[PDB]
């Protein structure tokens, strides 16, 4: 700073390129080209839902100025079972899960999100994206807590070779097994800031996943 | 629709800029310095809250295979009475609000939306913008109907100067009445589609305005 | 800095807009219609002509480690004498002038390169941009030197409704005299450098001007 | 050709990425990183010396009308023997140029120029880019023949392993001998058109490497 009134621009910046690997869903299935039926893994929140609204909610119901929400079981069974029918589903992931589905990939959905006695997100998630039941397998709720087993170990265990998500561990969790972690976009007006630096670790992005 | 799997680019086209009248907030408060308070108004869907999330349920709810729901008194019921606990407020809004606030302007919200029995959304508004009651008016729902800009008479009644919005109407009502129509960006994961060209008209179009 | 090897990005970054009045030859034009035949100025150096590759042999002959060169008129005795046949003339002057000429404007060209006993700068931008003799006015080379008039004094002096350029000085020279001042984009491979914040006092930018 | 006055933009655009591999010099010297001295290959025009000053020039001089001057031999001892001079180094081939001295490779520069009696290029690259003797090889003047890629055979001969260039046929030559090929953007004040689609093969494109 100064950060001025008019701060201009000059052609330098216009141009301007982050030294990122774009890809595209149809460079990812071309790299797939003549590979065996696999399975493949997503993040959820701002992987393939943008599940925002109902995090918004539930911070400005049970946590209004802090994140505590985020261990607030009441919070959890209520985004579990029916809040995302108010996430709005990412094109690119529907481009994504109809390839892996077009390809006969098992798809494995992994998530941070804390577990709960009943959850409607798999559901909401075959509906919204078409996924048979044959390559749809339950949402698995990941973590540290007793009784879990962590996003690395869930990908290792269900042989998980291509990883899909916006956050860094996300990435790292792919990196650790050995799989190929591609990274989304997070949107904008996703309440989950600050956004990730995407292809920090020299991953693939897909282009124009913010949607 | 196919197109290439390797398009590349060229640097003309990585610097190529749309010729767009971009403003900054600071920008629009600097040109109204030492102009003593006025009405100003704002549209309410996609230019101060994301408020597809209501959209999006109302529509799986009410007309999953059409846009009947938007003339559904019971889909406007739910979306004016609750459903925008799950609208994301806007950034460009809240600086945009501060801005009025600040000026002493007095601030009125004219929506597209249908009037209905009772409302929430000024509540929800006044309340996640933070905005006094001496500044806040009960929002305008002018409705919609198609061929009739509805706005344009609300904006003469107010003697609105200035009017804030996505969509062409909001730049037209203002166009109409002698305002000054400042566009917002509607961001790319709207449900509401397609996105409208901002800056179509040669008005202000605000950077950034997507979140 | 850090500097990351793998700095990655985010899609606020990739859609973030610099608040600037960018604007094409075609709504100048439109900005001008029924506006009566008026005298309007261009800079040549980075407005008309990427001149770089004189200046870079003229550095690299007379000067390699300073920019004395500038100040020496044996350089500017063969830069203004035919070093401009190496010049590369850009296609925003091209299609600004194209336009001036059709609207019956005149046509004057005012640059701070040191005045020489003789010049041929004239002909080459006549020639090169193919401006008629009744448009065309023979450079004028504008400074401090004792004999010299400013640029300012100078837009004054040919009532200069309009003047282009790259540099600072053109758009605040404008300014000072009432004229409309429009930015032209400095390429990024021009050996003048750093490269102004093209939009800096809030003027007028043309869109893709630096070719 | 004509297109509308205000078209207007909108933030999916905006934010619009093509499915681009994006390096930096860094990553590159990074995935080089253990290997030990090696041939490597550089294009010329566009590659290291904006040189479009020359070759406008030249057209000028030799065929205003045509691309006749391309097949004259007096053009050719011309622009390999001075008219370099007015030619820019670009700051991407300062940075790779210094990598590879870093490294202990053998630079090579294999061009699509007419090999003429004498030529003084070797000796403006090794001087403009402070390249040492024990690094620096005389320029390959392949020459050109359309039909045939001039470039293969020697980067064959040299035991080139990559090979950078804005052109087409670079990056098919490196591809021909199996070689990493790397492009490099053409300047858009090139007088060399139309641009090449960067990473229209798949292959890496060096950011902001246009000047
Ligand atoms: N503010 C937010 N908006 C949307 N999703 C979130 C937010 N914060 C966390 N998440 C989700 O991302 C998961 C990553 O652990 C968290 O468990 C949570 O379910
Ligand atoms: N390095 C450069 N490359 C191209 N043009 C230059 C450079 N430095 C100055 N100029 C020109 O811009 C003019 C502005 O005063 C200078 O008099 C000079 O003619
Ligand atoms: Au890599
Ligand atoms: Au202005
Ligand atoms: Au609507
Ligand atoms: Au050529
Ligand atoms: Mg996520
Ligand atoms: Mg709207
Ligand atoms: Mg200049
Ligand atoms: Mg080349």
């Amino acid at each position: 700073s100064p950060s001025p009134l008019n701060p201009g621009t000059n052609v330098a910046r216009l141009a301007e390129q982050a030294p990122i690997h774009w890809v595209s869903v149809a460079q990812i299935e071309n790299s797939l080209a003549g590979r065996p039926p696999m399975a493949v893994g997503f993040d959820i929140d701002d992987t393939v839902l943008f599940s925002s609204p109902g995090f918004w909610r539930g911070k400005k119901t049970f946590s209004p100025e802090s994140e505590d929400y985020l261990k607030n079981p009441v919070f959890w069974e209520k985004m579990n079972n029916g809040w995302d029918e108010f996430s709005i589903p990412k094109e690119v992931a529907r481009q994504l899960i109809d390839m892996h589905v077009r390809r006969g990939d098992a798809i494995f959905f992994v998530t941070g999100r804390s577990p709960t006695k009943t959850e409607t997100v798999s559901k909401t998630l075959a509906d919204n994206f078409h996924i048979p039941a044959t390559n749809m397998n339950p949402v698995i709720f990941a973590g540290d807590k007793p009784g879990q087993n962590t996003k690395s170990q869930w990908l290792q265990d269900k042989n998980i070779r291509i990883f899909y998500g916006d956050s860094d561990n996300d990435i790292t969790a792919a990196r650790d097994v050995g799989a190929r972690g591609i990274r989304i976009l997070r949107a904008s007006n996703s309440t989950y800031k600050p956004l990730p630096q995407a292809g920090a670790f020299g991953e693939e992005v897909i282009v124009n996943s913010e949607y």
